[PDB]
């Protein structure tokens, strides 16, 4: 197994996957690394099994159909994995915890949102469709862009939204377009 967390790239108290060489801090894995379970398989491995069981699941899909899907166990897992892929980028730190807004010439968003809030919402099964999760994720970057206006810090929202969107298209097998 790797000697660093796959998510945050630090050492520490690491749980090792039994079916791949990745390792995780407990609360870096999503869902949090399960209490017992030997063997234990990471989210990466679980996602790969879904694909292997249903190879046609990789054929192109339309985003509008994906968004309307109910949050059955496989969709739940795919959103947890997509959330994790965002935390994998170090720039996710700026969007992880509850923000506050006090900048001359701007007003804070009407509906603040952050990654740990989406993480709790997934854990508490608060989303009934994929659309719920994707709208809260996109809201994080949209709030950032609007608040920071012409400050160059706006770019951090563009950067981490690009990671989200690439991974959304990969995990949900969105039909490739020009
Ligand atoms: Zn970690
Ligand atoms: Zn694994
Ligand atoms: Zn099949």
């Amino acid at each position: 197994n790797s000697n660093i967390c796959e998510v945050c790239n630090k050492w520490g108290r690491l749980f090792c996957c039994d079916t791949c060489p990745r390792s995780f801090h407990e609360h870096c894995h999503i869902p949090s690394v399960e209490a017992n379970k030997n063997p234990w398989s990471c989210i990466f491995c679980r996602i790969k099994t879904i694909q292997e069981r249903c190879p046609e699941s990789q054929s192109g899909h339309q985003e509008s159909e994906v968004l309307m899907r109910q949050m059955l166990p496989e969709e739940q897992l795919k959103c947890e994995f997509l959330l994790l892929k965002v935390y994998c980028d170090s720039k996710s730190c700026f969007f992880a915890s509850e923000p506050y807004y006090n900048r001359e010439g701007s007003q804070g968003p009407q509906k603040p949102m952050w990654l740990n809030k989406v993480k709790t919402s997934l854990n508490e099964q608060m989303y009934t469709r994929v659309e719920g999760f994707v709208q809260d994720m996109r809201l994080i970057f949209h709030n950032h862009k609007e608040f920071y206006r012409e400050d160059k810090f706006t770019r951090l929202g563009i950067q981490v939204q690009d990671i989200f969107e690439k991974n959304f298209r990969n995990i949900f097998a969105i039909q490739e377009t020009s």
